[PDB]
């Protein structure tokens, strides 16, 4: 009785039901052995409370660019197998605790390019196999204690082109296993101690294109054993302070490009470090760039960048300049 909807295209005997851009304005009926359903590009303004019923087997669910703007408690009930859901490029603004009911399996998450403003307490709380969640290009603000409750196993986090100015103490308390963290592109106008003073096991953490100006004491050390990877670009940085590293064992990857930085501090670590981006930086060529120095000519591979100051060496290379010899 059940067959390959009017206007779609089945494959691998009706386990895969595509309907792209069809002119679909309501969920079609499908086979219960439908697997994988993709519905991009229709028009669903409101998905209700079990808009996805008799779909037990399905695995992979897509409703990009169907102009959704609200997802009712109770959508997604009986999907207790979903893995994936691409909600991307939509108008979603109201998103409510409930909604994302029954997604016990769901592994990956995209809401990237809608219009949600905030995460309120328990919206994340069914997803608990939830690994990566992509928040890219909304218009949040502010995350608080319990915006992630639930959040289990969530490994990776986006969060970048939002318009974040403020992570309360407690709202990264829930994802304690967090490796990868963007938040570049905010409006960050301090380095988020507080929230981030909880994880230990953070491996790349994207700050690009944040007003934070400096870095305070202790800002890496609760997961400074498993950071690997650190983007600083453009976030008008004009410092470091002097604890900013304090157990930092095993840094790999720093970008610092674009920024008012003329110094390092002594502790900088450089005993792991691979790749450093440093241009477009005031570089002060003195004594306490030493370390700076010889790290870059123990592999020529490896870029650097021009001195600012002092007048002496204006517009040499670290690597070429002379600036260090009267330093040992
Ligand atoms: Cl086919
Ligand atoms: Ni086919």
């Amino acid at each position: 009785l059940a067959a390959c909807p009017q206007n779609c295209h089945c494959h691998s005997d009706l386990q895969h039901v595509i309907c792209d851009k069809v002119g679909l304005q309501k969920i079609p009926k499908v086979s219960e052995k439908t697997k994988l359903l993709n519905l991009q590009r229709n028009n669903f303004p409101v998905l209700a409370a079990n808009s996805f019923r008799a779909m037990p087997n399905l695995v992979s669910l897509h409703l990009q660019h169907c102009q959704i703007r609200e997802v009712a408690a109770g959508a997604f009930r009986g999907l207790k197998q979903l893995i994936y859901l691409y909600l991307s490029h939509n108008d979603i603004r109201v998103l409510r605790a409930g909604a994302f009911d029954d997604l016990t399996e769901l592994t990956y998450l995209y809401l990237d390019h809608n219009k949600v403003t905030e995460l309120p307490r328990g919206l994340l709380s069914p997803l608990v196999n939830l690994f990566i969640l992509q928040l890219n290009n909304n218009k949040i603000r502010e995350l608080r204690a319990g915006a992630f409750q639930g959040a289990k196993d969530l490994r990776w986090l986006y969060l970048s082109e939002n318009a974040l100015s403020s992570l309360q103490p407690g709202a990264l308390d829930d994802v304690e296993n967090l490796a990868k963290f963007h938040v570049d592109r905010n409006q960050l106008s301090s380095y988020p101690s507080a929230a981030l003073s909880k994880l230990r096991v953070v491996e790349e953490l994207k700050l690009s294109h944040n007003p934070l100006k400096s870095i305070p004491d202790n800002a890496f050390q609760s997961f400074g054993r498993y950071l690997e990877t650190l983007w600083l670009d453009n976030t008008n940085l004009e410092k470091f302070s002097d604890g900013a590293f304090l157990g930092v064992t095993t840094l790999k990857h720093v970008h610092l490009e674009n920024n008012r930085l003329n110094q390092l501090p002594s502790n900088f670590p450089f005993d792991s470090l691979e790749t450093l981006a440093l241009t477009n930086n005031p570089w002060k060529c003195t004594c306490q760039l030493r370390g700076l120095r010889r790290w870059l000519e123990a592999k020529a591979s490896r870029p650097d960048a021009t001195c600012a100051s002092p007048a002496k060496f204006k517009g040499q290379h670290i690597r070429d300049t002379d600036a260090f010899r009267s330093c040992k």
